[PDB]
């Protein structure tokens, strides 16, 4: 009545945020079967997202036994391709000592071939479809995967999605896509592929929770709060997650206040703890044009958009779920 | 004859590699008495800088019992700044879980006054001309305080230096400063302070040993040698050495082959192994004007320039370096 773990897939691209999502998820056993995830080429390098998450997915199981589980990537290909210097950080993980203990590396290098084999879309649809229990499947990285498998197998697809935990958008602030050939409102996983976004978000089928700006700018990513990883140095997951965030610290800094923040992390937090934030039901009309406006998410439900999350549970769930290993 | 150790000091300004240099020499008492620090506000933000310069010699401190050392900021001012994006690393370095151990923060804040006061112009000299014996000068940032020195103090301050051992300059091979206001022949530690370079690379008083990008162009980060760290992770150097490799092997990939390099590490490197390179004695002529060959160190003897340096032993070491703790 409280003792059964959620089972969970996450659709992710690769970037250090969405691996601390998984590590919040992969931690938490009592509260999330992770039955699969899926590395999309946007905010990383396919390859490099692909290795980390086997890699840390290997050192879980070595650590506290956590079930492997499948991988596969993404053939989904960008409109609006992420920049270049932010898609390196999964190449930066892959080489960290923590990501390189033998035994791990040796792991992932004997499940790597039975991996590589999967197309992520197919691999998406084909765990929600075999699963036994309705599946919950947080999303990451761009709407692309969710899309293809809306498209080809429509109910006996969005039947067994218990629901849609999706960082992106921007419904009453801002966006964080700042190009000369845009406005500033739009945020980044959506612009990726608008046409995705609006197939699955507008999709009247599935139940959507949309962690957006208007929820993430709660958490920016701060030195004062990064340093509490060096008491928990000792847990393999505190000096993963503090160095994932430590990499991301001059952000604010060097953006004058548009800072890298928890986005997908506090998205993963609201599946370990459903009262982290307020939802509210909200018509969205996404920008599919080429204008400065391409990948808005104005409003017009079509979501429930997290509202007042609490950076005290956020920061309490993250502290506590770094000492597990 | 063999068993006495260099006093040495470290004038550097705070880049992931100034950090390796750094515990490469730490980490060796018995070839190396580190018996002070300069850091200097070019590849860092100084605050950064002198934070993480501290927190290191106290964790080595408390774990092999190398000597504190007194520690000074440099008020040196840039000519030429460096990118404000690389300065941000010391910043990255002091959040990271490894640089937050809390006994380790508790003796550097301790610590921190005493140093805060300091001047690191007026150390530089006043531990050199107090010195027993000669200090080898490792100056792995901009030649500015070095060149106050000599300015300042002359034969007082030279004849008390056994030699400098400095990163810096390209002779026959190109540089690394790529600007719309420059021709790319330029290297950034002399081009952040030409004025000061060619006061101390032609000081006829100082033996000169120069690690231009002729050598350091042997010693590319890679991510093919940074993985072996994994299997050293215990160890608290390698946690520190490999993350700040890790951080960086992606360069040479989003910059088509102009690599990060070991560039301060490999000059650190032939103070612990000086038959790690040839010496090849150079006259050089500083270009101090503002055109586009800013701070070329051409062909004009002047410095002792390092040759064909041994990718092997500098391998060898940093891998026995950072498993001392
Ligand atoms: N400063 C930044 N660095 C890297 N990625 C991003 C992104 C794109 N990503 C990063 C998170 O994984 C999240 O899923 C999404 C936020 O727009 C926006 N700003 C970024
Ligand atoms: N890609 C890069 N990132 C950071 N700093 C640098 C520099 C400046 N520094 C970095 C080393 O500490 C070295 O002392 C010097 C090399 O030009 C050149 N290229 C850089
Ligand atoms: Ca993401
Ligand atoms: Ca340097
Ligand atoms: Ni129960
Ligand atoms: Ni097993
Ligand atoms: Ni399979
Ligand atoms: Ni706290
Ligand atoms: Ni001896
Ligand atoms: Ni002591
Ligand atoms: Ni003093
Ligand atoms: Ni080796």
């Amino acid at each position: 009545g409280s003792h059964m773990a959620k089972t969970v897939i996450l659709d992710h691209d690769g970037n250090k945020d969405d691996f601390v999502a998984m590590i919040l998820l992969l931690s938490n056993p009592k509260k999330v079967n992770l039955i699969g995830c899926i590395c999309t080429d946007a905010d990383c390098f396919v390859e490099n997202g692909f290795d980390v998450t086997g890699k840390i997915m290997c050192a879980m199981h070595r650590l506290i036994k956590t079930p492997l589980f499948p991988i596969g990537k993404s053939t989904a290909t960008a409109v609006n391709a992420f920049p270049t210097e932010w898609r390196f950080s999964a190449k930066n993980l892959d080489d960290m000592p923590f990501l390189n203990i033998v035994e791990d590396v040796a792991l992932w290098e004997k499940l790597k071939p039975e991996n590589e084999a999967h197309n992520g879309q197919q691999l998406l649809a084909d765990l929600v479809m075999k699963s036994k229990e309705k599946v919950t499947v947080c999303v990451t990285g761009p709407l692309s995967n969710m899309a293809w498998c809306i498209e080809k197998y429509g109910e006996a697809f969005t039947s067994k999605v218990e629901e849609c935990v999706i960082m992106g958008g921007a419904v009453d602030v801002g966006g964080n896509v700042f190009l000369p050939t845009t406005d500033g409102s739009a945020e980044w996983n959506i612009y990726w592929d608008p046409p995705a976004a609006k197939k699955v978000l507008c999709c009247p089928n599935i139940r959507c929770v949309l962690f957006s700006l208007d929820a993430t700018n709660t958490v920016p990513v701060r030195s004062v709060d990064v340093k509490g990883f060096g008491a928990q140095n000792q847990y393999l997951l505190s000096q993963m997650v503090g160095t994932m965030w430590a990499m991301s610290t001059h952000e604010e800094i060097l953006r004058d206040g548009d800072a890298y923040y928890a986005w997908d992390a506090l998205t993963a937090a609201y599946i370990l703890e459903p009262t982290i934030a307020t939802l509210e039901p909200v018509a969205l009309d996404v920008d599919v044009s080429k204008g400065k406006s391409e990948g808005r998410t104005p409003r017009a439900p079509c979501v429930h958009v997290a509202r007042n999350p609490s950076k005290q549970m956020f920061h309490d769930l993250v502290f506590a779920s770094t000492r597990v290993c």
